[PDB]
């Protein structure tokens, strides 16, 4: 179900090197639906490629987009499994401290603060 079961610890960082590779501006985003989440559509894929400029506050504005919500919806992203301490940090700058061992960013978002 999840992306760390669908591919191998080795899998998973030939990736990201890959995408080093031919996306070398992006930051490579792992983005799920919370396993309990009722209100809020799945994604239609689960791996992104972020320009690294982008703050996490426009990286909302976008998975908001792409969800296609309306302004009452309610949106809660974790980043790496924990709150964002700001929406302010460049993406770059999370990714150097928020990465996971394979090279991947994980979020996962849900409609409640309690994941
Ligand atoms: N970069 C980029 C994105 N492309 N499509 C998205 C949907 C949600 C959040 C970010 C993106
Ligand atoms: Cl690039």
């Amino acid at each position: 179900k999840t992306f760390k079961q669908r591919r191998t610890f080795e899998q998973r960082v030939e990736d990201v090197r890959l995408i080093r590779e031919q996306h070398p501006t992006k930051i490579p985003v792992i983005i799920e639906r919370y396993k309990g989440e009722k209100q809020l559509p799945v994604l239609d894929k689960t791996k992104f490629l972020v320009p690294d400029h982008v703050n996490m506050s426009e990286l909302i504005k976008i998975i908001r987009r792409r969800l296609q919500l309306n302004a009452n919806q309610a949106f809660f992203l974790l980043v790496n499994g924990h709150s964002m301490v700001s929406v302010s940090t460049p993406i770059s700058e999370v990714y150097e401290s928020e990465k996971d061992e394979d090279g991947f960013l994980y979020m996962v978002y849900a409609s409640q603060e309690t994941f």
